[PDB]
């Protein structure tokens, strides 16, 4: 299909002062772009080895597919979910929901805080839809493992905890880093996200 | 190119009384044939994941290839390593290599052995060939995981200790079962994997 | 405190012809022993390595406390889960939750069996409770990893498919025993554990 | 038994400028002294937990156990491993064993060095003894899992490649920090832990 590196949906500082520009910068230009440019190069080999029924070659580049690939998916969403005017609480449906399954919005917060602090190395936190149970839940994942393709569930806000995300701005002190990034979350379209997965 | 079940080089008793025929019945013609057509049916669905880029799709698909793929793999070598005629010891290079490697043939007997006995759960008891050390190893490997497209190591020899392989035969016991696969081993076979691999 | 076999709560026969006899006599006697004998010798050597604070020692030994632990935690709970007098349907409380959070009876069958087939290697199919959200899951676990060692959630329900417990009987044919095995769902339990943990 | 955050044997800013004072004040006195702290907390649980016979809570102690005991000993081992007097090649019988294992010193550094840049997440880069066959290995490690304990390897050179390491002097550009570190490798240690594994 060749993937392509997505255009970012706001200037690199327009996030500032929760994430500066260089992080941005660098996170979209270098790392989300080096998933992508291996991720074209590893479907390519995998073509090729579906054609030739080489199970073995289909096998070992598994890791490569999963982690870059993964890298393509979770910032391609992890862009979407920030937003110069984010930031506040949802409301709606969502907030509904977050009430229902959380007990309130404050509690949400430090059940996904817990989760994104509690990841030992790198990955993600998430919150997520379960289709089949119809509410909402929170998920951790390691690494760049995608949230829909390795749990079924459907990805409505992502927090990155990897280091690149946040170590020049905030240090050792990841903490501090996920109480700022409430400050643009976009929940327009954590909301879209919510709503698309109900008919 | 579609995948097939390989047919067995002899009949089914012909490794009586070390493993009965209704193991060599069931795990032939039940677990591999299993394995393999629905390794047919994950490679389709694949195939289709990949033309549409998919790759949500492609990577909650890849347990499905990993197990049946290498379930295919795996007893495809297995059953060449095994034969009528087989059991004693190798000659030649192999078994020079045996020596410098592991002591004697007894000490690699009881290395395998012991990594065979060591799976925790299902999986798979490996002698292997490393390229780049040029050397002889010895790996255990979980589930239906092929040794090549994990270790990068090539199969010389491979012990399935699935309960199904043996549980018909020597119920818990599984020393039983290592104990008297020994002497079927087909030392012929093993002998040719390993020279193609040197040149 | 040392770890001990618990007695069968019924004859080794009790079960057929849903479980023949020798399938219990070896899974109680057999298997069920090894985990706890070891589990024994596993914690003697873990209190060595902690009184010494020797760290190396202490996470090589893990494996063989996780696996040997597990398994003498799944396999004591799933003795309470069968029963001579057991089949049938649940009720009260534990039946109104299946419904609730399930849709039926049928359904949450249809669900717990799907795990427990879904299972690729050995492992164990549950049906658990999430104290958190207060209402029932389904989970999987691979080896005799336990349910809420790993996942938080209390045990209510256990099926072991690892082969050993099955196979004599049912050889390759999961879904045989998956059927069989409901029928001696021992229902009165499976509701004591669920009204312990709520108040 | 109480563990401690060991003194750095040298100034912070003793390594500059290939891994400048920041780096190492915070990769010491934070990242290592939160493995400890916490580990030193995981422990006291686990002794509870053993008297008591609590399996389950000995499970849900082992990710945490793992991965705190973990830091400790890496970062325990790695500080000997850099010396402000460091760099250039080993000599003695280490070197006639990297020659004999890797064939020469450049290609030992070149496999090293794609070890540690194809770790995907957080992990760690070695360079260990391999007792039982008597001779070099490298292997990676993923987040803190140890090398002997997770192996059997014995530690001799290990490269830390958690992005903490190095991020804010290089940025995303592992490579430059892992040609950077070989200007400060305390050869003279590693030669110890070699020797050492020898009689
Ligand atoms: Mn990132
Ligand atoms: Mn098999
Ligand atoms: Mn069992
Ligand atoms: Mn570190």
């Amino acid at each position: 299909m060749k993937h392509s590196l997505p255009d970012l949906p706001y200037d690199y500082g327009a996030l500032e002062p929760h994430i500066n520009a260089q992080i941005m910068q660098l996170h979209h230009s270098k790392h989300h772009a080096a998933y992508v440019n291996n991720l074209n190069v590893t479907e390519e080999k995998y073509q090729e080895a579906l054609a030739k029924g080489d199970v073995t070659a289909q096998i070992a580049l598994q890791p490569a597919l999963k982690f870059n690939g993964g890298g393509h998916i979770n910032h391609s969403i992890f862009w979407t979910n920030l937003s110069p005017n984010g930031g506040g609480e949802p409301k709606g449906e969502l907030l509904e929901a977050i009430k229902r399954d959380f007990g309130s919005f404050d509690k949400f917060k430090e059940k996904l805080t817990a989760a994104s602090v509690g990841v030992q190395g790198s990955g993600w936190g998430w919150l997520g839809f379960n289709k089949e149970r119809g509410h909402l839940q929170i998920a951790a994942c390691p690494n760049q493992d995608p949230l829909q393709g390795t749990t079924g569930l459907i990805p409505l806000l992502g927090i990155d905890v990897w280091e690149h995300a946040y170590y020049l701005q905030y240090k050792n002190v990841r903490p501090d880093y996920l109480k700022a990034i409430w400050n643009v979350i976009n929940w327009e379209n954590v909301t879209e996200r919510y709503m698309a997965c109900k008919k």
